[PDB]
């Protein structure tokens, strides 16, 4: 009884469906362990293919939960990692990379992401990313946090026309990339991955969030990522944790947001009328 999730194409011409799964503070409570291994392996039962994780996350924590959920069922899921600025050389990407494979005890990424902008060349990490696909060790790259300019600057670079994503922070509450990031992205074929769609928690105590929650019997969690669903050429990324999360999250797909339901919610959470700075958590 519920209604597919529809799906998001990458510029290489795979599709994933627009709703999956982050991993970030897993790893670190012992006691939360099978929880968060089981929540994930709902979310990919459920249809909700993409797991997004980092090398930061518990350095290598969130790796290794991902790595457990998805043995026996590598085919299920479409896996996300990603490579801080601080390791982003030539050799250390791959080095960085290499740790990643280990942790997730898998062959090869499908998605691998420069988490911010750093010091290192953005032609070098390129580089590096375009060998590590030659080598069957990732299946693409991406960005991640990147502003306009960091993006114009990218593209700049030899091979920077092949970036796969980009991660951004992306709700009701940070509306901001609405003005020029997100249109350029869907402009250039390029999903943009909605990270942080309930804010955190901070969304969740909005009124009009909760009083449309009640109109559709919903909880406010469920009504922030329908709307996400609405947004073209995205990919919304809720922490999971628990079976339960998951299969709340998986629901959230089932609402109809009205008419009356998008022209509410703009009014309350208005799109930006100027240039913003990204905002980054």
């Amino acid at each position: 009884m519920h209604d597919p999730i529809p799906t998001i194409a990458f510029p290489d011409g795979r599709k994933v469906p627009a709703l999956g799964q982050g991993t970030w503070r897993m790893g670190e409570n012992r006691a939360k362990t099978a929880d968060e291994v089981r929540s994930l392996q709902t979310g990919l039962d459920l249809g909700m293919t993409l797991i997004d994780t980092a090398e930061m996350y518990g350095d290598g924590a969130a790796e290794r939960i991902v790595g457990e959920a998805i043995k026996g069922r590598r085919d299920e899921a479409f896996v996300v990692s990603k490579v801080l600025p601080s390791n982003a050389s030539r050799a250390g990407t791959v080095a960085a990379c290499e740790r990643s494979l280990r942790n997730l005890g898998i062959d090869c990424v499908d998605l691998y992401l420069l988490h911010w902008r750093g010091g290192y060349p953005l032609a070098e990490t390129v580089a590096a990313f375009e060998e590590l696909k030659k080598a069957g060790k990732i299946r693409a790259w991406g960005v991640s946090n990147f502003d306009v300019d960091d993006m114009e600057e990218l593209s700049a670079v030899p091979d920077g026309g092949n970036v796969a994503a980009n991660q951004v922070l992306y709700n009701l509450a940070r509306r901001g990339i609405e003005f020029d990031l997100l249109p350029r992205c869907r402009a250039q074929g390029v999903p943009v991955m909605a990270y942080s769609p309930l804010d955190e928690g901070r969304l969740l105590h909005d009124a009009d969030l909760i009083h449309i929650a009640k109109a559709h019997q919903a909880t406010p969690a469920q009504v922030a990522l329908a709307f996400l669903k609405t947004c073209s050429g995205v990919i919304s990324i809720p922490k999971t944790g628990s079976p339960e999360r998951a299969r709340e999250n998986r629901d959230a797909m089932d609402i109809h947001l009205t008419t009356e339901n998008l022209a509410e919610l703009d009014r309350h959470f208005p799109p930006p009328r100027r240039k913003t700075r990204l905002e980054v958590i």
